[PDB]
DNA sequence: TCACCGGTTC
DNA sequence: GAACCGGTGA
């Protein structure tokens, strides 16, 4: 019932995603790591993404927190944007390193709401989305890799 | 039961 | 500061 994304050998990462519209936008779901072993490879999956949209030429994305407590407590889309702006920019560093900028903000996210000093998980379920792509094929070929 | 993220371990 | 564990409330 989940996809999952790909290694560069073309072997299963232990990362549950999905493709589609959610909450009005369309794009790749990246489920949350936990407990245990559940997702583990969330980090590795999610540099693969990032290299992979880099290399089909896209530069910006949005990224949206998507978890189950966040989508209850916080009813507004735009306060759900991870990133201050209005795009988060996956050019000028290593596909890890833009992931730690990116996953540095889900840390301001609590249950409930929004927090003033990050802590705490930064793998939590996040939606991204490329603005102008609709498509599954797309993203199926980012997942794939 | 389960995905949630707080809080400890790295 | 980031990776990971596992306790938690629904």
């Amino acid at each position: 019932e989940f996809m999952h994304v790909f290694d560069n050998n073309g072997i299963e990462l232990k990362a549950e995603c999905s493709i589609g519209e959610e909450d009005g936008v369309y794009g790749l779901i990246l489920e949350s790591w936990g407990p245990g072993d559940r997702n583990k490879d969330y980090n590795i999956a999610l540099d693969y993404i990032i290299e992979r949209l880099v290399d089909s030429g896209v530069s910006q994305v949005v990224v949206y927190l998507a978890s189950s407590s966040v989508r209850k407590h916080m009813h507004s889309l735009d306060e759900r944007k991870i990133h201050p702006g209005e795009y988060f920019t996956l050019i000028g560093n290593s596909p890890r390193d833009i992931r730690l900028k990116m996953c540095g903000y889900q840390a301001y996210f609590s249950r409930t709401g929004r927090k003033e000093i990050p802590s705490g998980n930064r793998t939590k379920r996040i939606l991204i989305n490329v603005p102008g792509i609709y498509s599954d094929s797309f993203w199926a070929s980012i997942i794939r890799g």
